[PDB]
Protein backbone atom coordinates (compact mmCIF):
# COMPACT_ATOMS: atom_id res chain seq x y z
CA UNK A 1 0.00 0.00 0.00
CA UNK A 2 1.06 3.60 -0.89
CA UNK A 3 1.97 5.31 2.12
CA UNK A 4 2.69 9.38 2.74
CA UNK A 5 5.77 10.55 1.44
CA UNK A 6 5.52 8.27 -1.73
CA UNK A 7 5.16 9.61 -5.37
CA UNK A 8 2.46 8.55 -7.10
CA UNK A 9 3.09 5.33 -9.62
CA UNK A 10 3.55 6.31 -13.35
CA UNK A 11 0.20 5.22 -13.90
CA UNK A 12 -2.25 6.90 -16.19
CA UNK A 13 -6.25 7.85 -15.66
CA UNK A 14 -8.68 8.23 -18.20
CA UNK A 15 -11.43 10.80 -19.03
CA UNK A 16 -13.80 11.96 -22.25
CA UNK A 17 -13.60 15.42 -23.00
CA UNK A 18 -14.30 17.68 -26.01
CA UNK A 19 -11.68 16.63 -27.81
CA UNK A 20 -12.28 13.16 -27.11
CA UNK A 21 -10.50 10.32 -25.03
CA UNK A 22 -7.73 11.51 -22.83
CA UNK A 23 -5.17 9.12 -21.04
CA UNK A 24 -3.57 11.51 -18.51
CA UNK A 25 -0.22 10.37 -17.34
CA UNK A 26 -1.01 11.10 -13.64
CA UNK A 27 2.75 12.29 -12.69
CA UNK A 28 1.65 14.93 -15.43
CA UNK A 29 -1.73 15.46 -14.72
CA UNK A 30 -0.82 16.25 -11.16
CA UNK A 31 3.02 17.84 -11.45
CA UNK A 32 3.22 20.97 -9.72
CA UNK A 33 -0.15 21.51 -8.28
CA UNK A 34 -2.22 20.81 -5.25
CA UNK A 35 -4.51 18.37 -5.83
CA UNK A 36 -7.36 16.32 -3.92
CA UNK A 37 -7.80 12.88 -5.09
CA UNK A 38 -10.86 10.87 -3.65
CA UNK A 39 -11.41 7.15 -4.35
CA UNK A 40 -15.02 5.44 -4.96
CA UNK A 41 -15.77 2.05 -5.21
CA UNK A 42 -18.05 2.27 -8.45
CA UNK A 43 -20.31 5.07 -10.17
CA UNK A 44 -23.90 5.23 -9.26
CA UNK A 45 -23.50 3.43 -6.23
CA UNK A 46 -25.38 5.09 -2.87
CA UNK A 47 -22.87 6.41 -0.53
CA UNK A 48 -20.42 6.92 -3.41
CA UNK A 49 -23.79 9.14 -4.92
CA UNK A 50 -25.06 10.18 -1.88
CA UNK A 51 -23.07 11.43 0.40
CA UNK A 52 -19.23 11.50 -0.43
CA UNK A 53 -19.41 12.69 -4.32
CA UNK A 54 -21.65 15.75 -3.07
CA UNK A 55 -19.69 16.16 -0.26
CA UNK A 56 -16.62 17.28 -2.51
CA UNK A 57 -19.23 19.10 -4.60
CA UNK A 58 -20.55 21.71 -2.11
CA UNK A 59 -16.81 22.11 -0.29
CA UNK A 60 -15.17 22.96 -3.81
CA UNK A 61 -15.05 26.48 -3.47
CA UNK A 62 -14.12 26.37 0.27
CA UNK A 63 -11.36 23.81 -0.85
CA UNK A 64 -9.59 25.91 -3.80
CA UNK A 65 -10.13 28.91 -1.04
CA UNK A 66 -7.08 27.22 1.32
CA UNK A 67 -5.19 26.34 -2.16
CA UNK A 68 -6.57 23.50 -3.72
CA UNK A 69 -5.68 23.40 -7.41
CA UNK A 70 -7.68 20.58 -8.79
CA UNK A 71 -10.02 18.52 -6.89
CA UNK A 72 -10.59 14.46 -8.51
CA UNK A 73 -12.81 12.05 -7.89
CA UNK A 74 -11.54 8.80 -9.61
CA UNK A 75 -13.18 4.87 -9.86
CA UNK A 76 -13.31 1.81 -11.34
CA UNK A 77 -15.03 2.38 -13.80
CA UNK A 78 -14.56 3.43 -17.23
CA UNK A 79 -14.67 7.15 -18.73
CA UNK A 80 -17.81 6.80 -20.30
CA UNK A 81 -19.21 5.76 -17.14
CA UNK A 82 -17.82 8.73 -15.09
CA UNK A 83 -19.09 11.28 -17.25
CA UNK A 84 -22.19 9.83 -17.41
CA UNK A 85 -22.33 10.28 -13.28
CA UNK A 86 -20.69 13.74 -13.57
CA UNK A 87 -23.20 15.04 -15.23
CA UNK A 88 -26.07 12.89 -13.25
CA UNK A 89 -24.18 14.70 -10.23
CA UNK A 90 -23.78 17.83 -11.59
CA UNK A 91 -20.03 17.74 -10.82
CA UNK A 92 -19.06 20.42 -13.51
CA UNK A 93 -15.99 21.53 -10.60
CA UNK A 94 -14.57 17.71 -10.01
CA UNK A 95 -12.48 16.17 -12.46
CA UNK A 96 -14.22 13.11 -13.26
CA UNK A 97 -11.39 10.09 -13.43
CA UNK A 98 -11.33 6.71 -15.29
CA UNK A 99 -9.06 3.46 -13.76
CA UNK A 100 -11.12 1.00 -15.93
CA UNK A 101 -8.76 -2.13 -15.08
CA UNK A 102 -7.93 -1.06 -11.93
CA UNK A 103 -4.28 -0.52 -12.89
CA UNK A 104 -3.78 2.72 -11.13
CA UNK A 105 -5.75 1.37 -8.04
CA UNK A 106 -3.74 -1.56 -8.12
CA UNK A 107 -0.16 0.13 -8.24
CA UNK A 108 -1.43 2.24 -4.90
CA UNK A 109 -2.25 -1.29 -3.35
CA UNK A 110 -5.46 0.07 -2.59
CA UNK A 111 -7.95 -2.38 -4.10
CA UNK A 112 -10.97 -4.20 -3.16
CA UNK A 113 -12.59 -7.27 -4.37
CA UNK A 114 -16.30 -6.59 -4.52
CA UNK A 115 -17.07 -10.30 -5.60
CA UNK A 116 -19.74 -10.71 -7.68
CA UNK A 117 -21.04 -6.86 -7.77
CA UNK A 118 -18.41 -5.65 -9.78
CA UNK A 119 -14.78 -7.51 -9.40
CA UNK A 120 -12.23 -5.65 -8.84
CA UNK A 121 -12.91 -1.93 -6.73
CA UNK A 122 -10.99 0.59 -5.01
CA UNK A 123 -11.45 1.64 -1.65
CA UNK A 124 -12.31 4.34 -0.21
CA UNK A 125 -10.02 7.10 0.04
CA UNK A 126 -8.86 10.44 -0.20
CA UNK A 127 -5.02 11.85 -0.23
CA UNK A 128 -3.87 15.32 -0.44
CA UNK A 129 -1.18 15.76 -2.98
CA UNK A 130 1.34 18.27 -3.59
CA UNK A 131 3.64 17.97 -7.07
CA UNK A 132 2.86 14.70 -7.05
CA UNK A 133 4.18 13.12 -3.56
CA UNK A 134 1.33 12.30 -1.57
CA UNK A 135 0.96 14.67 1.67
CA UNK A 136 -2.15 12.90 3.45
CA UNK A 137 -3.60 9.94 3.09
CA UNK A 138 -7.34 8.80 4.64
CA UNK A 139 -8.23 5.19 3.54
CA UNK A 140 -11.40 4.47 5.26
CA UNK A 141 -11.97 0.83 7.28
CA UNK A 142 -13.88 -1.65 5.60
CA UNK A 143 -17.95 -0.51 5.65
CA UNK A 144 -17.11 3.12 7.08
CA UNK A 145 -17.29 6.71 5.56
CA UNK A 146 -15.52 9.16 8.19
CA UNK A 147 -12.27 10.27 6.91
CA UNK A 148 -12.66 10.21 3.17
CA UNK A 149 -15.34 12.82 3.15
CA UNK A 150 -14.43 16.57 2.20
CA UNK A 151 -15.52 18.18 5.49
CA UNK A 152 -12.50 15.80 7.13
CA UNK A 153 -9.96 16.96 4.24
CA UNK A 154 -11.27 20.47 4.75
CA UNK A 155 -10.11 20.49 8.34
CA UNK A 156 -6.46 18.90 7.50
CA UNK A 157 -5.89 21.46 4.73
CA UNK A 158 -6.65 24.18 7.88
CA UNK A 159 -3.38 22.48 9.85
CA UNK A 160 -0.55 24.56 9.32
CA UNK B 1 -17.48 -21.65 -24.90
CA UNK B 2 -20.76 -22.20 -25.44
CA UNK B 3 -21.93 -23.33 -28.69
CA UNK B 4 -24.87 -23.43 -30.59
CA UNK B 5 -27.80 -26.10 -29.35
CA UNK B 6 -25.75 -25.89 -25.61
CA UNK B 7 -27.45 -24.57 -22.01
CA UNK B 8 -26.32 -22.32 -20.73
CA UNK B 9 -24.02 -22.40 -17.40
CA UNK B 10 -25.68 -22.36 -13.90
CA UNK B 11 -24.89 -19.18 -13.40
CA UNK B 12 -26.56 -15.74 -11.95
CA UNK B 13 -27.42 -12.56 -13.06
CA UNK B 14 -27.76 -9.10 -10.56
CA UNK B 15 -30.76 -7.22 -10.90
CA UNK B 16 -32.25 -3.76 -8.69
CA UNK B 17 -31.15 -6.77 -5.47
CA UNK B 18 -31.94 -10.26 -6.83
CA UNK B 19 -29.39 -13.07 -8.23
CA UNK B 20 -31.72 -14.26 -10.99
CA UNK B 21 -30.18 -18.35 -11.62
CA UNK B 22 -30.11 -18.39 -15.86
CA UNK B 23 -31.38 -21.68 -15.68
CA UNK B 24 -34.18 -20.93 -13.84
CA UNK B 25 -34.99 -17.05 -15.54
CA UNK B 26 -35.25 -18.71 -18.93
CA UNK B 27 -36.55 -21.56 -18.73
CA UNK B 28 -39.93 -22.50 -20.41
CA UNK B 29 -39.69 -19.23 -22.55
CA UNK B 30 -38.18 -17.75 -25.70
CA UNK B 31 -35.45 -15.67 -24.62
CA UNK B 32 -33.86 -12.70 -26.37
CA UNK B 33 -30.40 -12.38 -25.01
CA UNK B 34 -27.78 -9.55 -26.37
CA UNK B 35 -25.13 -8.61 -24.72
CA UNK B 36 -22.69 -5.19 -24.30
CA UNK B 37 -19.14 -4.29 -24.04
CA UNK B 38 -20.59 -1.54 -21.57
CA UNK B 39 -23.65 0.38 -20.18
CA UNK B 40 -23.31 4.06 -21.21
CA UNK B 41 -20.87 3.26 -23.90
CA UNK B 42 -21.48 4.92 -27.43
CA UNK B 43 -22.70 2.64 -29.66
CA UNK B 44 -24.65 0.16 -26.93
CA UNK B 45 -26.69 3.50 -25.94
CA UNK B 46 -27.35 4.47 -29.48
CA UNK B 47 -27.50 1.96 -31.39
CA UNK B 48 -27.37 -1.98 -29.81
CA UNK B 49 -30.01 -1.17 -26.43
CA UNK B 50 -32.46 0.95 -28.44
CA UNK B 51 -32.59 -1.43 -31.37
CA UNK B 52 -34.16 -3.81 -28.90
CA UNK B 53 -36.37 -1.09 -26.94
CA UNK B 54 -38.21 -0.02 -30.44
CA UNK B 55 -38.67 -3.76 -32.18
CA UNK B 56 -39.94 -5.10 -28.17
CA UNK B 57 -43.12 -5.67 -29.83
CA UNK B 58 -42.33 -6.83 -32.88
CA UNK B 59 -40.30 -9.45 -31.44
CA UNK B 60 -42.99 -10.36 -28.61
CA UNK B 61 -45.32 -10.44 -31.21
CA UNK B 62 -42.58 -13.38 -33.34
CA UNK B 63 -43.23 -15.13 -30.24
CA UNK B 64 -40.64 -14.16 -27.45
CA UNK B 65 -41.64 -13.69 -24.04
CA UNK B 66 -38.68 -11.95 -22.75
CA UNK B 67 -36.01 -9.85 -24.05
CA UNK B 68 -32.84 -9.45 -21.24
CA UNK B 69 -29.58 -7.38 -21.89
CA UNK B 70 -26.39 -8.54 -19.77
CA UNK B 71 -23.21 -6.43 -19.59
CA UNK B 72 -20.13 -6.74 -17.49
CA UNK B 73 -21.10 -3.74 -14.94
CA UNK B 74 -22.70 -3.68 -11.46
CA UNK B 75 -26.50 -3.68 -11.06
CA UNK B 76 -26.33 -0.05 -9.89
CA UNK B 77 -24.99 1.23 -13.21
CA UNK B 78 -27.19 -1.36 -15.27
CA UNK B 79 -30.65 0.60 -13.99
CA UNK B 80 -28.97 3.64 -13.96
CA UNK B 81 -28.40 3.06 -17.57
CA UNK B 82 -32.00 1.54 -18.36
CA UNK B 83 -33.90 4.22 -16.84
CA UNK B 84 -31.82 6.90 -19.06
CA UNK B 85 -32.14 4.54 -22.08
CA UNK B 86 -36.25 4.02 -21.20
CA UNK B 87 -36.05 0.48 -21.31
CA UNK B 88 -39.02 -0.76 -19.22
CA UNK B 89 -39.43 -3.93 -21.00
CA UNK B 90 -36.04 -5.06 -21.31
CA UNK B 91 -34.71 -7.07 -18.61
CA UNK B 92 -31.28 -5.53 -17.67
CA UNK B 93 -29.12 -7.81 -16.57
CA UNK B 94 -25.60 -7.24 -14.21
CA UNK B 95 -22.65 -9.48 -14.67
CA UNK B 96 -20.31 -7.55 -12.57
CA UNK B 97 -17.07 -9.89 -12.42
CA UNK B 98 -17.35 -11.47 -16.13
CA UNK B 99 -18.11 -14.73 -14.04
CA UNK B 100 -21.24 -15.65 -16.36
CA UNK B 101 -19.40 -14.30 -19.29
CA UNK B 102 -16.33 -15.92 -18.59
CA UNK B 103 -18.42 -19.11 -18.57
CA UNK B 104 -19.47 -18.60 -21.86
CA UNK B 105 -16.20 -17.93 -23.05
CA UNK B 106 -16.87 -14.45 -24.38
CA UNK B 107 -15.26 -12.35 -22.45
CA UNK B 108 -12.53 -9.89 -24.15
CA UNK B 109 -10.10 -7.36 -22.41
CA UNK B 110 -10.57 -3.93 -23.53
CA UNK B 111 -7.32 -3.03 -21.42
CA UNK B 112 -7.27 0.33 -19.51
CA UNK B 113 -10.51 1.59 -20.61
CA UNK B 114 -11.42 -1.06 -19.63
CA UNK B 115 -10.79 -4.33 -17.80
CA UNK B 116 -12.42 -7.52 -18.87
CA UNK B 117 -15.47 -6.89 -20.80
CA UNK B 118 -17.96 -8.85 -23.00
CA UNK B 119 -18.15 -9.10 -26.51
CA UNK B 120 -21.31 -8.13 -28.09
CA UNK B 121 -23.59 -10.54 -29.07
CA UNK B 122 -27.39 -11.91 -29.56
CA UNK B 123 -28.82 -15.60 -28.56
CA UNK B 124 -32.24 -16.68 -29.17
CA UNK B 125 -32.67 -19.05 -25.96
CA UNK B 126 -35.54 -21.43 -26.50
CA UNK B 127 -36.14 -22.97 -23.10
CA UNK B 128 -32.58 -22.97 -21.91
CA UNK B 129 -31.38 -24.26 -25.53
CA UNK B 130 -29.54 -21.63 -27.24
CA UNK B 131 -30.77 -22.18 -31.02
CA UNK B 132 -28.76 -19.36 -31.94
CA UNK B 133 -25.51 -17.66 -31.49
CA UNK B 134 -24.67 -14.55 -33.54
CA UNK B 135 -21.30 -13.40 -32.13
CA UNK B 136 -19.96 -10.83 -33.52
CA UNK B 137 -16.35 -10.32 -34.89
CA UNK B 138 -13.84 -7.91 -33.81
CA UNK B 139 -15.36 -3.85 -33.68
CA UNK B 140 -18.03 -5.68 -35.82
CA UNK B 141 -21.83 -4.97 -35.61
CA UNK B 142 -23.77 -6.79 -38.22
CA UNK B 143 -25.05 -10.14 -36.14
CA UNK B 144 -26.29 -9.03 -32.69
CA UNK B 145 -28.48 -6.56 -33.50
CA UNK B 146 -32.34 -6.79 -33.00
CA UNK B 147 -33.04 -6.96 -36.71
CA UNK B 148 -30.65 -9.84 -37.58
CA UNK B 149 -32.83 -11.26 -34.57
CA UNK B 150 -36.08 -10.96 -35.85
CA UNK B 151 -35.30 -11.82 -39.11
CA UNK B 152 -33.89 -15.07 -37.45
CA UNK B 153 -37.62 -15.89 -35.81
CA UNK B 154 -39.53 -15.27 -39.06
CA UNK B 155 -38.90 -18.61 -40.63
CA UNK B 156 -41.52 -19.93 -37.11
CA UNK B 157 -44.10 -18.21 -39.11
CA UNK B 158 -44.26 -19.88 -42.51
CA UNK B 159 -45.34 -23.85 -42.40
CA UNK B 160 -43.25 -25.03 -44.76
Amino acid sequence: MIAQGQTLPNATLSQLTKEGMVHHPVLELFAGKKVVLFAVPGAFTPTDSEAHLPGYIVLADQLKAKGVDLIASVSVNDAFVMKAWGEAQNAEEILMLADGDASFTKALGLEMDTAGFGGLRSQRYAMIIDNGVVTTLNVEAPKSFEVSNAETILAALEHH
